């Protein structure tokens, strides 16, 4: 299939999965989507640390299980997330150092796979290892600082207590390869091949903000060490202002690695996002998809031989030959836009940006004052309602985010002056279009 | 006086009021803000029909008198709101019709008008008596049925109960002159005017978003209102997205009127708003001003000495001489901006949009990485985020909305090159620009 990311992932041999938190299964908009989407599950907080040892030897299992039950009954694989970590630790580890902690972490390791044994696709054996500090050394714990093998250790004791299972390293800030960090995860990964440290994956959370931008050199990044004899996954993918572009460039760099098994995204809707301000996700907070989901599922679906239209360029509709235009190329807000013979004026220039926006003039935005059939679009000035935001299906219609409506010629309507609205998608000519 | 929107209003003899919630007065975030940027008050709820005559004959003023207290204390003046309405009746006025029910109108006024009896700046006398159906007549109100002579009689009530009180009509979608909702209101104002019908003013609530747009004819029904020798009033104003050109206009249109006492926002901060979810105000949730806060004291206090680019223009520093240039025209995210001699590129033509970004390439934002001192400045894909929002202050320099830092050139760096950071404003020539 080709309708949803995780069917489309899989024409490429690959998974696309989200981040579920227990406490939404409750809600059927969350699972609507969820299940529908994805076919590869890991639990956002159900299996860590604090979660499944609350009290030191005394392991539970039932957030874990409800999170675990959830994705096998609708057919979906799991990632474990995460066995040995700094953050999220209980109490009485948060108060241990030196052997004791060492043997700790081992014990924790060993009664969390034990009970998942089998049953896991892969297990993020330990977590955000490395520093921010720039230096690409070690982050200072006190996992850390019960001795620099801590990591070797905990893979070892992983595949010992579950052979079945990809192990991973996982981290944030080690996918651009120009960071000293990325480096440090890299020489550590290599010292650990070369000397038979049991290690089958590293995964690349893809925490992408303006702090710390996603750059096309990601992709050397996940060659590099594809290229060391492990598997890459790109582990909790969001990124702020969720980025069209952005989104489907990362997309694009794990279908060039043959190594990088699929693409889990840290969420479903934004407002289940533990960055919800930075709306990171590929669905809003009403459960619509956003201009960004459009865009993950046709480059998972190999996209099209067409370079995307780059700023400006006119909207034809193939029912008609005429190009979307604004009466007279006024500026006025609330003018409904129609069809008018094509040529090189403004007001039939529009720009699609990386926020789902369709542009005129700049800063007017194509604008849906409504939500039913019969809704007239128009043009407003912009300012990122969902009634401005659309999304660019490869059967050539385009489709309202608030709304789920598309571009319609009114009356399917061909001549000069004939308007646009809002109504159900029907593949009807009067609702095909094509860049230019 | 013009660091605050009243003060800046009172420049011209004008007021800049905001409607306040009686619930809100204990909320110091949401006092501190209100006590400082308005001089004019009006009761959002408080002073309605079903607040102030919970049962016919008996009122209660003491929701009403705690906010009206509030502003004459904090030295603002109050928009009494409102008298006679369809709408937030109480129940037992709900079922009453015709000539009970005319009683219990004028009862109600005298009642209410009484109490504040000289204390009133204006009143709303009769709110929202005329339909959305297009026609341009009355909406069918039991108030309406009780005689199409009930506005009229309304207001000669209220002249009599507080000669001392300016008595205006209220209503919304009445700003575009080509409405007939407008011409409705229009006709009947004047003919009020010609029989002597006490009317002293028009409130036009100016609530704005794409099913109802604002538009430059506003101006124009202002002034027309005007004509007639009614004072007129924009007492409900929120713009959906909170344009800063809208607001701008909206602030222009009525320092054009010499009759246009002044502007009410409906609101404090966005999360105050009824309509919250279009973060339609000048505030935002954490009280910190939006790029349309600063339009409107510009406005208020005369704008720019020269006409602001239109889309598309360098911003030079003052103590540099020197323009905002993006490196080698680099489009990749994360690309720190600097100093550098201005010359005819994209790389440094920027464009003020209306929401507050400063966009470069069409669809590039200058972004802020964080919120303390020596925060790199720097582009990034255009989203909306209030790191990626900008207040043009009039004395040149320019703010970002989420961190109230101010641009500023490394070290006071004047060559080329010269990096640009977020650092507390201090009035210090690398923290001016010019928009050429
Ligand atoms: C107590 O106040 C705040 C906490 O400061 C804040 O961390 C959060 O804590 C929640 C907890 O949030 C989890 C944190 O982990 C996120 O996932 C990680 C993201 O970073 C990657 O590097 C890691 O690998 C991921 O595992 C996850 O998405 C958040 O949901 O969840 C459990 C709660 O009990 C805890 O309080 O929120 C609280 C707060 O809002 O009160
Ligand atoms: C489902 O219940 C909802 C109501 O439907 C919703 O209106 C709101 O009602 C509140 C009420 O809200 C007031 C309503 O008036 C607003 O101001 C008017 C806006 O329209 C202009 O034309 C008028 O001139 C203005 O006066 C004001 O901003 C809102 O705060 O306040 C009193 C409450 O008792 C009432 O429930 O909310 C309820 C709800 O959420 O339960
Ligand atoms: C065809 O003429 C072109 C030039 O080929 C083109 O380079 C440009 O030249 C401008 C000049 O552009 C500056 C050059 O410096 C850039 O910033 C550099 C960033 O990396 C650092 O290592 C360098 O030291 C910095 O200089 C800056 O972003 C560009 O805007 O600016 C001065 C102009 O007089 C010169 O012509 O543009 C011309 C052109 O189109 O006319
Ligand atoms: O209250 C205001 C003060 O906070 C403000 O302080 C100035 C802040 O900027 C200082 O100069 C910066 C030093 O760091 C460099 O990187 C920057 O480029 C410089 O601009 C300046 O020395 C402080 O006085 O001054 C104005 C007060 O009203
Ligand atoms: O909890 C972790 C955060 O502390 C971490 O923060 C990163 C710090 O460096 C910045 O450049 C990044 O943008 C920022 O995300 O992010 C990962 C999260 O798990
Ligand atoms: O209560 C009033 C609302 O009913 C009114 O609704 C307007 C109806 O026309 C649409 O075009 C407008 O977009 C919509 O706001 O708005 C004013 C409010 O006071
Ligand atoms: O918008 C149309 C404009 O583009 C065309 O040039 O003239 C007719 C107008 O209606
Ligand atoms: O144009 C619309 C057409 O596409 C739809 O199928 O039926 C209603 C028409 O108005």
């Amino acid at each position: 299939a080709e309708s949803t990311l995780g069917a489309a992932a899989a024409q490429s041999g690959r998974y696309f999965g989200t981040a579920i938190a227990s406490g939404k299964l409750g809600d059927s908009a969350y699972t609507t989507i969820a299940s529908r989407e994805f076919n590869m599950v890991t639990a956002e907080n159900e299996m860590k640390i604090d979660a499944t040892e609350p009290q030191r030897g005394q392991f539970n299992f039932s957030a874990g299980d409800r999170v675990y039950n959830w994705a096998v009954q609708n057919g979906k694989q799991v990632r474990g997330h995460t066995l040995a970590w700094h953050s999220q630790q209980p109490g009485w580890m948060q108060s241990l150092s030196g052997s004791t902690l060492r043997q700790a972490m081992i014990d924790h390791i060993n009664g969390v796979m034990g009970h998942y044994k089998g049953k896991i696709a892969q297990w993020d054996v330990v977590n955000e290892a490395f520093s921010d500090d720039g230096s690409g050394g070690r982050r200072d714990s006190n996992l850390q600082r019960t001795g620099n093998d801590w990591i070797e250790v905990a893979f070892r004791t992983a595949r010992a207590a579950d052979p079945a299972a990809k192990l991973c390293y996982n981290d944030y800030n080690i996918e651009n390869w120009t960071w000293a960090k990325t480096q440090g995860v890299y020489n550590m990964v290599r010292d650990f091949k070369q000397r038979g440290v049991p290690i089958d994956c590293v995964g690349f959370q893809s925490h992408f903000n303006s702090g710390s931008p996603y750059n096309s050199n990601f992709r050397t990044t996940l060659q590099n060490f594809a290229a060391l004899g492990v598997d890459v996954a790109i582990t909790e993918l969001d990124i702020q202002g969720a980025s069209s572009s952005t989104y489907a460039a990362v997309t694009n760099d794990c279908l060039a690695v043959s190594r990088c098994l699929g693409i889990t995204v840290w969420g479903v809707r934004d407002t289940d996002s533990w960055r919800s301000g930075d709306t990171p996700l590929l669905f809003n907070g009403d459960g619509s998809k956003k201009a960004a989901y459009t865009a993950v599922l046709n480059a998972l679906n190999g996209g099209s031989s067409t370079p995307p239209p780059s700023g400006g360029g006119q909207i034809k509709g193939v029912g008609s030959g005429r190009c979307l235009d604004v009466p007279n190329a006024s500026t006025t807000d609330g003018t409904q836009v129609q069809l008018y013979d094509c040529h090189s004026a403004t007001n039939q220039q529009w720009t699609y940006t990386d926020a789902g926006e369709l542009r005129v003039y700049g800063d007017k935005c194509l604008d849906a004052a409504g939500t039913g059939n019969g809704t007239k679009v128009q043009i407003y000035s912009c300012w990122g309602g969902d009634n401005q935001k659309w999304r660019l299906n490869s059967d050539g219609s385009i489709v309202g985010v608030q709304s789920g409506l598309c571009l319609d010629a009114v009356g399917g309507g061909t001549a000069n002056g004939t308007l646009i609205q809002l109504y159900s998608c029907s593949n009807g000519s009067n609702q095909r279009w094509t860049r230019t």
